[PDB]
């Protein structure tokens, strides 16, 4: 029963993205001269993370001391001694996070644009504008790994 | 059921932003000569953080002492001794934070502007003013990573 | 009873992918001039993972110390001694994940395209566009190992 | 009673594969000019696995230390001493998996293609296309060890 819920959730996400793309693209080319299909991958795994960090204190001008002992001796046959003990206080940061189930991982979008009749193919600048608008509509992210493909061809 | 609530919340946020953009842009170009689409990414993860910091006390003019012992000896064959023990009091700061679920992470906005009929394209200065107004309306933030694209093209 | 549920889930996934491919391809070649078949492999195993990592502290400028003892002696027959003891604080990260049952592992898709009658085979550019659109529709992933095969042949 | 369930499950899997192959192959050669038979081997054993791994720390630039003692002496008859004790923190990964009962291990498929009447045997290119489509339909995997055999012969 959970798998069916996952399928319906994915379908809802894809339908919302497709509706947004159609809404933004309709005023330019026409009401029924564009079609789009969206496929999405979703993460349904449970993840938790805990991170702990400390700041370096190797520099004497940055360390914080709590107690220190220092003994120095010298006899002049030359003899020299030096004993040192130190205790430090350190800066510590802890973060705990629990990830959300149902996030998007990757998107792939294909768009088909009808020819203009006044059978003449669209110009390159119009195709570039259409691609830019579609990229904005999909929330394109290079880090995620999304793919987009737009094809201009006459409709049957 | 939670995922549907997340979807409706995202839709509400996007609709509010779109309504604001349309409201600010309508008086300049016209009532029905502009369209906008907004897509948003939201963070639905639970995060907590604790930070602890100390101030450095390596400078003798900044340290705070609680007790100190100092023994010095000298015999004149030259002999010299020096024993020192010190205890410090330090300044400490602690901060605890719990993040809010449902914050915005990134925004992408696409706007289409109709041609002016008195078929003449709009001037560059008008496009710059429109872009500035849209940037103000979206709450543009360079740190967040928002993207905006405005296209001037005749409407079908 | 579980195996029948797995079979029906796989059939639903394949049917959804086939429907998407047919929907994207229909406007270009025609309503009834394309057929597609999809077979999918699904992972129905239960997996859990725990990962723990530490940051290196071999560099003296990156380590965080809690206490340190250092004794140095020298008599001048030349004698030299040096005793050192140190205690460190380290950065540690822990992650726990539980995988989702029912994920896709591999996809194989076969498409047949009808000849154009105005018996003339389709051009190479049209075949390339069809292949690109199908690749977008299937959510093709090279890492997963998907396979696609498109054949242009007259229909009986 | 379990063995009968295993037999019916295997029959269902084989019937689904045969139906897919017939559906993809019918539009090209004809409605009743192709037959296929599928036999499958299934794994009905219960298996569990646990894996544990550690990262190497032989490089001094990658190790993480918790405490270290180092004593050095030298008298100049030349005498030299060096005592060292070290304690490490290591990265550890644990994975636990439980396999799914009822997976496919190997497939064998035989197909017979009828002669074309306009008694003329089919061309080599058509046979290659049929083989490629069948390979896509069966989800052929070289690692699994599947076998396919297609024969073109007149029907009685």
């Amino acid at each position: 029963d959970l798998n069916d819920a996952q399928l319906k959730f994915a379908n809802d996400v894809e339908s919302r993205i497709q509706r947004r793309i159609e809404a933004i693209l309709s005023p330019i080319v026409g009401n029924g001269n564009v079609h789009a299909q969206v496929t999405a991958q979703l993460d349904f795994a449970n993840k938790e993370q805990t991170e702990e960090h400390y700041s370096p204190n190797g520099d004497a001008s940055k360390a914080t001391l709590r107690s220190r002992q220092l003994n120095i001796s010298e006899q002049v046959p030359r003899s020299t001694q030096r004993n040192e003990t130190s205790n430090y206080e350190v800066d510590r940061t802890i973060r705990h996070t629990k990830m959300n189930v149902g996030d998007i991982e990757r998107l792939s979008v294909a768009v088909v644009v009808n020819y203009k009749t006044l059978p003449l193919p669209l110009t390159a600048d119009q195709m570039k504008q259409i691609e830019d608008l579609t990229r904005e509509a999909m929330g394109f992210s290079d880090k995620r790994g999304d793919t987009l493909n737009v094809v201009n061809s006459p409709f049957s």
